[PDB]
């Protein structure tokens, strides 16, 4: 589904997707570029609510440096179908080779901040992703493998804030199994 | 100074400064305004670099957040005056009486991010703060009270106070700059 009328079309799950829905629709009023790294101030990303057959668990990738865990996901970075952009690096960062979308819109919408870093020389101010999640199911008979983040793990709902280190996060995890749960 | 020609006439001091200037011009072209919370995206903010006499310590406060020391500072919230905000601030969270400040331009400017938080039941998207640093003195001498811990911290351990790790540099930053 083509991410603007679907971003538009999207049905806010709270008050946290009501307020960062509305951020969405500014930025798409206000930058006629959100989706390539050009828009310094923000842009689309992707990320995959990846959940087995039995819909416990929450496929994370241990990222380096940090003692935590979190989902998979990256830049939209010209690719208009955001979902493809959440399947393609679930694929890159997990391993997992057949992993099948439950959903063709959205699942999720947040507003994320990045702080800024450097990267190969170039300093990357501090911004925005306009991030969708999709849901995505993977086969526990997957054969996990890690991309130099540091590990790849089948992670439980109730066990989340247990593995999440991300004071931020949780909530947005939290609220995927939420949402989930209602259906 | 005047916001806007402070930031236009800023001289970058590194690379960060290069490119978050580069962003604050692209928000003053992109958007209707910038100086209040009425801008959900980004909006100008003012810190304050409160050093003390021999320039061996920065004035910082306590967060009972996650157990970190940061500088002083708040949004414009329509005030123009940059260093008048950065001082109100100051004043408020440590009580001083009565700051100096020893530049009348801005002393640092860098592009903050803001997770998206609860504030008094509202939701807050995460966003962007065009913050401006100005450098301002004070006199150790000042009776120093927190508001519901304020303390003055060496350069040299800074890094101990700090617990955001995205901070640490911007620190640094400030401290090289007035080295030179
Ligand atoms: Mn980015
Ligand atoms: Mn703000």
């Amino acid at each position: 589904l083509n991410y603007i009328e679907d971003i538009k079309n999207y049905i806010p799950f709270n008050e946290q997707e009501e307020r960062d829905k509305e951020l969405f629709l500014r930025c798409l009023n206000d930058f006629h570029d959100i989706l390539t790294r050009d828009n310094t101030i923000a842009h689309l990303t992707s990320s995959a609510f990846a959940v087995n057959k039995e819909r416990n668990k929450f496929l994370m990738i241990h990222h380096n440096i940090y003692n935590s865990w979190a989902w998979t996901g990256g830049h939209s970075d010209n690719e208009k179908d955001q979902l493809k952009v959440a399947i393609k690096e679930l694929k890159e960062e997990t391993g997992v080779k057949n992993p099948t979308p439950l959903l063709d819109k959205a699942f999720a919408l947040d507003v994320l901040t990045v702080n800024g870093h450097i990267k190969r020389g170039k300093y990357v101010s501090s911004h925005l992703h306009l991030n969708l999640t999709y849901l995505i199911e993977c086969s526990e008979d997957e054969t996990l493998m890690l991309k130099e983040n540091s590990g790849v793990m089948w992670i439980p709902f109730n066990e989340i804030s247990k593995y999440c280190s991300e004071p931020h996060m949780i909530p947005i995890y939290e609220k995927l199994i939420n949402k989930l749960k209602t259906q």
